[PDB]
């Protein structure tokens, strides 16, 4: 049987081949998570279809209704048989799914636009000119939303009633909004994201600052999945050989144009 | 029942207390592992006996007789229900335990005496002068018996054969080979332990160089443990309270004296 993975467009590690018009199925895509999909698949003997999510979300629990959105949802609902995509492991969707040990590490970071007077989390919670916020329906959001950390909390109190909105659907628009805002906003993002931004022309955007949390992400399954022991194996084996590692310099650093 | 706790004497994860003479039970012991434990324990609702492993090691299977040794071998053959320790996460010992969600990251890293002529593996591995090892029994030497990368690859077989023995039997006693040698000792270690040292008088110790890979900690169960679950939960909620990180700051840092 065809497995159905889940994935998102989020640079690099899911993006439309220049050519993909002239193309069909998995050859219409690359990225990261295109050659870790492939990977996968030979370790685990299975043949699968990639498909991206149909709200262009990572998941989040609706707050109204109650339903989980995005990739976590099409695992929750049966939609989807595997998520292969740089999705957060949490407690709440632990309870709900499993994931493989992480693939990478990465933390929420601070972008910038080039000279904003601007260091820290703490710097950006004691003013209002530079606006800030974050991703709509994932992890990072509900970092902000559930911390007990004063200085994040006072961050989250500031971004839930700031006018316009402050939040973002996609990684995209944050990264727009930096680059036209001249100065006065800033976005909060995995470090791999902002990592991979900064070496993209015209290169006018950075991290400040260190990370403000450490976490992993991981290949996610439904609950019952027989995937799930194969997966895992197949993700620790790939970090083994070095492969992961060959990986992420493959299209962070050798696509890098600064 | 009382869940009996393997763990290993390696500072600042578990320490005996200056004062251990006049105390009884777990309240010998101190450090980041101790204190992890008691979190783990309170979120989980169990009684525990921390115990040190007997043979003092991590864990490896014997190369003549199969048998696994250090705190790996306690939870396969029966003696401990749960180690909670800097045991690295990897593909053979997910064959035989179960592990959370790493718990802490790392990676194999460069201890040098201050001004030793070394900035990277490559620079090691094209030398003899300066002798190099690694601990017995863990997640290091297996990198390199097992690598495929050249540099990494050389590394070991000098190693190897190399007379006379550049492995030890203790991380402390590679420290202590390093600040004896005057220069001619190089140490393999996790940056974890490196970067503690570095901070530990007389400070005469330097990690160099990059990290040679990447990879965590896991909290390890027995296969078919009923803690299994709640043991991994509970390891997220802590990452996700900054439990974690306020833990790292006290042992490593907080104390630390250069
Ligand atoms: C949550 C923290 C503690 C920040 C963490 C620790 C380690 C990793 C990690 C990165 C890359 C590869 N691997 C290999 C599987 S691993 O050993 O389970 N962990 C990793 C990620 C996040
Ligand atoms: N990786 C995140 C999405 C990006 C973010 O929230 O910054 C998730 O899995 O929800
Ligand atoms: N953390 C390692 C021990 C230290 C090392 O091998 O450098 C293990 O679990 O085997």
């Amino acid at each position: 049987k065809t497995v159905v993975v889940t994935t998102i467009l989020e640079s690099p590690y899911v993006m439309m081949k220049k050519n993909h018009e002239m193309l069909e199925g998995n050859e219409r895509y690359e990225g990261y998570c295109v050659d870790l999909a492939a990977e996968i698949a030979k370790h685990c003997g299975f043949k699968y279809k990639l498909t991206i999510v149909g709200d262009g979300k990572y998941g989040a629990r609706d707050a109204d209704t109650k339903i989980w959105n995005g990739m976590v949802g099409e695992l929750v609902y049966g939609k989807a048989d595997i998520a292969i995509a740089p999705l957060t492991i949490t407690l709440v969707r632990e309870e709900v799914i499993d994931f493989s040990k992480p693939f990478m590490s990465l933390g929420i970071s601070i972008m910038i636009k080039k000279g904003t007077p601007i260091e820290s989390a703490e710097d950006l919670s004691k003013q209002t000119e530079i606006a800030y916020g974050t991703l709509d329906s994932g992890s990072t959001k509900e970092f902000f939303r559930r911390s007990k950390i004063a200085v994040f909390d006072k961050m989250w109190t500031y971004m839930r009633s700031a006018e316009p909105s402050v939040f973002v659907r996609t990684t995209a628009e944050g990264v727009a909004r930096v680059r036209k805002s001249k100065g006065k906003y800033a976005y909060l993002l995995e470090s791999t994201m902002n990592e991979y931004i900064e070496q993209r022309k015209p290169c006018d955007t950075m991290k400040v600052g260190g990370n403000l949390d450490s976490k992993g992400y991981g290949i996610a399954t439904p609950k019952g999945s027989s995937l799930r022991n194969a997966v895992n194996l197949a993700v620790l084996k790939l970090n083994e050989q070095g492969l992961l590692d060959k990986l992420k310099n493959k299209w962070w650093y050798d696509k890098g144009e600064c």
